[PDB]
């Protein structure tokens, strides 16, 4: 399938080039894929989640994203039109408050839940969770991402948004899951993405159009936003039977561009999340 005029990272995606606008990728789309947003939640009401989107789990007063945050990166994942993996299940944890923060032991718990609550979903093709958040290192974080990835889910995180060595924050440093950073539609390094050895994958970060919350659109940047380009990316994968959970991360990287982005740091991987699709 074509999708014209797609935002930047979708088409890149698809594409050994920068610079094309045409998102490229086999119609099956991840379905029979769930991918768990964990994040401040899922306006699952916006149209461009067809209903493949709900809310299974919230920390707070109310299972909404009153931020757009987690709307967006769920659309990034698996909208119609701004989504990698447009017929996958979305699945909402809400882990941040309207104001995008959350303690670690919330976080940690939302990971938890996702390990579990999987055996409670129809997800034949696998099951990924994005996670477009980052504190500072934590050794409970990275084990419960971690735990997370060990219980069979593709666990796509956030490198970070510090220009700084992901070493230093979590879940980024968490050497199992896949560590996202971002990059922007001229194949750069986003300004303000973490970078290291601990970096798996980089995906489109910078300018990211999806899904927000009232029903609307807007672009916003950070590797927070790369994140669900692998997730949805893995959950497409997974669908196709390309690779599994304790393998996506391994397999995007394998099957990434490589050599493409620019300023990235000595040590840093130099690849960035592909489909690889031959239309």
């Amino acid at each position: 399938a074509a999708q014209t005029n797609a935002p930047w990272g979708l088409a890149r995606i698809s594409s050994t080039s920068p610079g094309t606008s045409t998102y490229y990728y086999d119609e099956s789309a991840g379905q029979g894929s769930c991918v768990y947003v964990i994040d401040t939640g899922i306006e699952a009401s916006h149209p461009e989640f067809e209903g493949r989107a709900q809310m299974v789990k919230t920390y707070y007063y109310s299972s909404r994203d009153g931020n757009g945050h987690g709307t967006h990166c769920a659309g990034t994942v698996g909208s119609r039109t701004y989504g990698v993996a447009k017929k996958t299940q979305l699945f909402g944890v809400k882990v941040l408050d309207d104001n995008g923060s959350g303690q670690y032991s919330t976080i940690i718990a939302g990971m938890d839940f996702v390990a579990s609550d999987k055996n409670n979903r129809n997800c034949p093709k696998g099951v990924v969770a994005s996670l477009s958040l980052g504190g500072g290192y934590s050794s409970s974080v990275n084990s419960a991402a971690a735990r997370l990835q060990s219980s069979g889910v593709m666990v796509a995180v956030a490198a970070g948004n510090n220009n700084a060595d992901a070493r230093n924050y979590s879940p980024a440093s968490e050497p199992s899951v896949c560590t996202v950073g971002a990059s922007d539609r001229y194949d750069r390094r986003s300004s303000f993405s973490n970078y290291g050895s601990v970096l798996d994958i980089f995906g489109p970060g910078t300018s990211i159009l999806s899904t927000w919350i009232g029903g609307s659109t807007r672009s916003i940047s950070g590797t927070s936003m790369a994140t669900p380009h692998v997730a949805g990316l893995a959950a497409y994968l997974m669908t196709l039977g390309k690779t599994t959970a304790a393998s996506a991360c391994r397999y995007i990287a394998d099957t990434a561009n490589k050599g493409d982005l620019s300023n990235i740091p000595f040590g840093t991987v130099n690849l960035l999340a592909y489909n690889n699709y031959q239309a």
